[PDB]
């Protein structure tokens, strides 16, 4: 009897917003994959990591119509009782996989400006594919547990495919939702701080085009914070009522859960702005 409910205001927000993001997501990341496969004449180590970033976003954009149909049925999973776990495993894997390949690019850019002579900058394509394959391995390590757990809680006659329910339990999925964001913020922000400082200490900033390069190092951090921070702060807010003054009354959870469910739409926006900021902007 965990806190699960639905409202009508979200039905006037999510179906238009989620559908609109799907149009931009498919045209953006779909076109980006076209250039990588048939227009990139030299596949270096740096472009390999960026390619995986587009694959993760595309695997999430293709699943946007399925989750969109969930709301239009008044929050009812009409079909796919077993695919409910599948359609949710493909969502957390894409979200976490995008973050992992988002920090790697930031880490890769850090080693090219602060340690120009390091041997890591000259790794061959294969070595950049063995590392990339191992990164995909750890993505499913923290996500395949969705299949083991049972899902589709029945509210009498309705079906809801939700794993972010506001119920007082030490769930690994909820805890991993907080580690997937705080830890990269301690690496992405730190790496982007030295890149925007080493390029300034050595006076390379002035009288060069590199001003644009410094600008887009901060743009990446801005997009990451805007897309993921609001979802986290409303998740921690739920934990406050869950730990103290909660677990009994479901009315206090109504406001936060509705905000959390809507704020989750911020996450599928980083999969739309990534081709605009990462690939297309760069020459
Ligand atoms: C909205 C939702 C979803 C996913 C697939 C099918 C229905 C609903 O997306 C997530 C997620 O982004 O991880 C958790 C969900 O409950």
């Amino acid at each position: 009897n965990c806190c699960v409910f639905r409202d009508d205001f979200i039905a006037k927000v999510l179906p238009p917003v989620l559908g609109l993001e799907f149009i931009f997501g498919l045209l953006g990341n779909g076109l980006a994959l076209w250039i990588f496969c048939f227009h990139l004449k030299s596949w270096k180590s740096s472009r390999i990591f960026l390619f995986n970033l587009a694959v993760a976003d595309f695997l999430l954009i293709i699943c946007l119509p399925f989750v969109m149909d969930y709301y239009v049925r008044r929050s009812d999973w009409k079909f796919g009782d077993i695919p409910c776990r599948l359609v949710l495993f493909m969502f957390a894997m894409n979200r976490q996989g995008s973050i992992i390949f988002l920090t790697v690019v930031a880490v890769d850019r850090y080693f090219r400006v602060v340690h120009p002579h390091h041997a890591l900058n000259k790794i061959s394509n294969w070595t950049a594919a063995i590392i990339s394959c191992l990164l995909w391995g750890i993505t499913v390590g923290l996500t395949v547990h969705l299949l083991k757990k049972k899902l589709l809680i029945q509210n009498g006659t309705a079906n809801v495919c939700i794993s972010f329910s506001i119920c007082h339990t030490f769930r690994w999925h909820e805890a991993m939702f907080l580690l997937e964001f705080f830890l990269p913020l301690g690496i992405i922000l730190f790496c982007s701080a030295r890149i925007i400082w080493s390029l300034r200490q050595r006076q390379m900033d002035r009288h060069a085009k590199i001003k644009r390069a410094i600008t887009f190092i901060m743009v990446v951090a801005i997009v990451f914070v805007i897309c993921f921070l609001p979802s986290v702060v409303v998740r921690i807010h739920i934990f406050w009522l869950l730990h103290t003054s909660g677990t009994q009354n479901c009315e206090v959870y109504r406001s936060v859960d509705l905000a959390f469910f809507i704020t989750l739409s911020f996450t599928y926006m980083n999969s739309m702005l990534d081709p605009v900021v990462y690939y297309f902007s760069s020459p």
